[PDB]
């Protein structure tokens, strides 16, 4: 409804944390710049993923922008880990303060883009038939999206109230008096279920694969601590930029294999009581050594058995057969304790898979469960899912989707050869999802917008990764992943392992500070490994 | 070039073992019937997969047709496990004997099919613009196909001779005097490499994931044994139909967890010396128990260490971290022994991934390898890959591809609700690939063609799976797989595991004889769970 321009220096796709700061920084650099966004307003995942209990897994004081001193001083975070509604208020504040919505077209989806060698510009199409010409195209389209899979058979026949964590109602849902089922126990399930358990007459949790989760120990943020922080906030964030994960997480010196059982328990118990994801770096080899991971995993398995009263239920909740911490660590608030309530029932759908959703509830091989309400607590698509929905055509009319079918091929995760003037923010080939996202997002946005300012300053109009450096980068990302446990998790690859065909690991796991040094050296040498004309 | 008919009772897609016997049996039942095949002649995988060393992993006397007494008496198998060229001669003989090519259109690919409720017929299109109307559609399109993945970067710049195991030249390739590289050590790599090692000046084997393989102990077939067999061949094959795997494999009574190390070694060593895949049923829980698999796996790991002289090379060849025998067991002929030759070199591409194919050879992170010839020893697509290349549209114009995106949904693996008059031979939801394929193929073809004869006999024209029985079957297949180790192998699922979304295991693992009883009871009760009109 705000009409997009016919021509612009830079077109940004997406208005979450990434896209908003791209828009802002490009305005400040003196460029013309516009955003296209599917949703009705700003916030990205914090706008669309609004189920009760949705909460960030990184501390509030770390998971924020640092580019504006006034923002840092004006915003008052209220809790140790911020809720989705509070994050969304923060993002809306940033957008209101800097008048960013004047540069955004909402309710609009980019459907295709192709590059014109004659003009060195992209022509971009949308689902309202807009056609936009942009010199540069910035994909701020995110890592998480709705999976592209049919639902459980029979879902549409359910006769009660049906809710999706991925599209939760805007007004609050009261489950008082109700028999409620939750299907899925990844991130959304673990976060939403204890909130539902507070209200429901009965809650059935349908679990397929059990996931690891550790206690949040969420707490109000001491105002006095926040005031001290604000006096040195800039020094604090420059410390965060100088770590492997983009936060103040203590780095664990010892091997988990070298301590006595006694020392291990004493160390891991301190982390369990403190809460949060810092336990991932309790020891140095948790993600490097099969035996060392299994040790830390076993302690967490025992905490689950200690918490849940019924030993048979406890054992069903115990994750088995796959490594700990090779995905972002889920923080839980009374999720294990929940199973001690008399009105909460775990249904193990590995023993008895779901046969069908029925008008009455859920049928497995053992029995029907009658429900008044059903909640689908869905997981997420592959990290490349959003991008693959757009028909992106580069040199030779080649589809990005075809080129990246064995895994995303990029130079520094920022650009791909054959697709000039196209940049990816916090996506594949970079630290992205395995680090404090806001630290990664700001580093990318600064690098890409500074690069784009350099082009205009030097009279250049086309920027493209060199094919050889892209091949070297992909190989380098594989080589360092192959020294870790991350490759045991199939979901970091696109498609199955096939002899005689390449396979690309999704992300750079060498550490944020290392990655940043690499990018800074590339920029300082005049964009070594890009071809600028 | 033989023109396909305008209208037929049954159209068969594919002219391998499955399609040829469908064609034959439908002719004998008095129906009109025609085949469409991409290749220039018969044989399916035995026609297109023709690299040196390609060989069946099931004994010759078991891996053959049994529907013709004259075929059984006339054919003389020469070896314990038959080579691809010998299998292809057998299939060409069957086709020559029964004049089957008069019913086949070669060089032609089916591209789309849609169902017409008004006529109860399929209309099928091909890539030569043929349009065929068929009452019934039989997919004999196979389990193995070319993977849909980009090649290694730089492959097209290789300046030497480039060979693909999936499309090997028709005239013999002489590697004498040459430096040769093989990339891929699944089935094709393990079979082709020792043949190349006999001729090459130097051979580099580029291994990513090491696979398990056991010795074939191939040997000529004693003519006197074959003569005795032929006098009771019918009794012998009825014994084969009465087993879990469709062969005479001894079924192992004991747990691998209950014997002394001593008894284990003595038992497994006898199997190692006898050769072949019967070791899979040495004990009863090899595929049921994590600890019991790991025990049998460790013995095989030690055989590898015993065979290969250089302990460092041996350890790189040792498969680690995934279970033994959850895929079809590869039989090797001097593959481990090959690494003891002075002209054979293993390159571990987990430590040093391939960066690029170069005009000279292969570059990894450590070094370039100069080669005169490069062989890509490719793996295979998902089992659903062939079917997904055809635009199949059922009731409501729904795409089979969309319906099966979380995994193939079928009743008995034969048919899917919403796609009437369509049958799958030896595909998902049945024993198919985890059993002697010829036993499975003949059971399916007999069941489907008898079903089709019943329809015509009773004046019926539309056959469709009942949605409820399809849901029950899918659930049943998941439930019995979930009691085994098969689900640890990601490749039996289509796409990643996603919370809140269904996941279907590809195959029925309950045993061939059990599956056959199920199908026979369904037919005996008038096709219970199909809707016939
Ligand atoms: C419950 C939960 C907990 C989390 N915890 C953490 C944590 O502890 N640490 C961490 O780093 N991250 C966490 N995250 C992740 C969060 O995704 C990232 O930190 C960050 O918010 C990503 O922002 P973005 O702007 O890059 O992408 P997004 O927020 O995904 O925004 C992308 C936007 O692009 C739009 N878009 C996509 N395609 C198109 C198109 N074709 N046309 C128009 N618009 C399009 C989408 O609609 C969306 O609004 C969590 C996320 C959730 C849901
Ligand atoms: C090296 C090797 C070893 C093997 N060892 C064993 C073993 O030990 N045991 C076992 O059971 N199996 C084994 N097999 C597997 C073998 O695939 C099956 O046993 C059997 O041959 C399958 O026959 P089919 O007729 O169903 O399919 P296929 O032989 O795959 O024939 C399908 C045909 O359909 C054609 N087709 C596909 N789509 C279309 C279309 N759109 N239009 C026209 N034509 C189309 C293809 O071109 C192909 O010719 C092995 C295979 C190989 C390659």
């Amino acid at each position: 409804r705000r009409q997009p321009p016919e021509e612009v220096d830079v077109l940004v796709v997406g208005a979450g944390f990434s896209g908003l700061y791209a828009l802002y920084r490009l305005r400040e650099l003196g460029r013309s710049v516009h955003v296209i966004e599917t949703a009705g307003d700003v916030g990205g995942v914090w706008y669309w993923n609004r189920y009760p209990g949705a909460r960030c897994d990184i501390e509030s004081i770390e998971y924020c922008y640092s580019f504006s001193e006034e923002v840092l001083q004006e915003w008052n975070w209220t809790e140790r880990y911020a809720s989705q509604p509070e994050i969304l208020r923060y993002i809306n504040f940033v957008a209101d303060k800097f008048d960013l919505r004047s540069g955004i077209t909402f309710h609009t989806t980019v459907t295709a883009a192709a590059f014109d060698e004659a003009t060195n510009t992209w022509t971009v199409d949308t689902n309202h038939g807009d056609r936009i010409r942009a010199r540069y195209l910035i994909m701020a389209s995110g890592q998480l999206s709705v999976p592209q899979l049919p639902n459980f058979p029979g879902l549409k026949d359910f006769a009660g109230n049906l809710y999706h964590t991925g599209n939760w109602p805007h007004e609050p849902v009261d489950f008082s008096g109700q028999r409620v089922g939750v299907i899925g126990t990844g991130s959304s399930g673990i976060q939403v279920s204890p909130q539902i358990a507070k209200q429901a007459a009965e809650l059935f949790v349908f679990q397929r694969t059990p996931h690891f989760a550790v206690p949040a120990r969420n707490a109000p943020l001491d105002p006095e601590f926040l005031a001290d922080l604000k006096k040195r906030y800039a020094e604090f964030r420059e410390e965060s930029r100088n770590t492997p994960g983009g936060t103040h997480r203590y780095q664990g010196p010892k091997s988990a294999l070298e301590v006595s059982d006694e020392e291990l328990v004493e160390t891991l118990e301190r982390y369990w009581q403190e809460g949060g994801p810092d336990i991932l770096a309790a020891y140095r080899d948790i993600l490097r050594d099969r035996d060392a991971n299994e040790r830390v995993a076993e302690f967490i398995r025992n905490k689950i058995r200690n918490t849940v009263r019924d030993p048979e239920v406890a054992e069903r909740l115990v994750p088995k057969g796959y490594p700990f911490g090779t995905k972002r660590l889920i923080l839980e608030i009374d999720y294990y304790e929940m199973f001690n309530r008399d009105n909460v029932h775990l249904v193990d759908t590995l023993s008895a898979p779901i046969e069908t959703i029925t008008p009455r509830g859920v049928r497995t091989s053992e029995r029907e469960y009658e429900l008044d309400s059903l909640v689908l607590a869905t997981g997420f698509d592959a990290l490349t899912g959003a991008l693959f929905k757009i028909d992106i055509r580069g040199v030779g009319n080649v589809a990005l989707k075809e080129k990246w079918a064995a895994g995303p091929r990029t130079y520094l995760g920022l650009s791909t050869a054959g697709f000039p003037n196209l940049f990816f923010i916090a996506g594949p080939g970079s630290p992205s999802a395995l680090s404090n996202g806001l630290v990664s997002i700001e580093q990318h946005v600064e690098w890409v917008t500074d690069h784009i300012a350099y082009m205009f300053k030097n009279g250049l109009t086309r920027s493209e990764a060199v094919l050889e450096k892209e091949d070297e980068w992909v190989e380098h990302v594989n080589e360092i992943a192959d020294e870790t446990l991350y490759p045991m998790t199939a979901s970091w690859y696109t498609g199955a392992n096939v002899p005689g065909k390449p396979r690309v690991f999704m992300l750079y796991v060498g550490g944020f500070h290392r990655y940043r040094q690499i990018c800074d050296e590339v920029a300082a040498k005049g964009y070594e490994g890009f071809v600028l004309t």
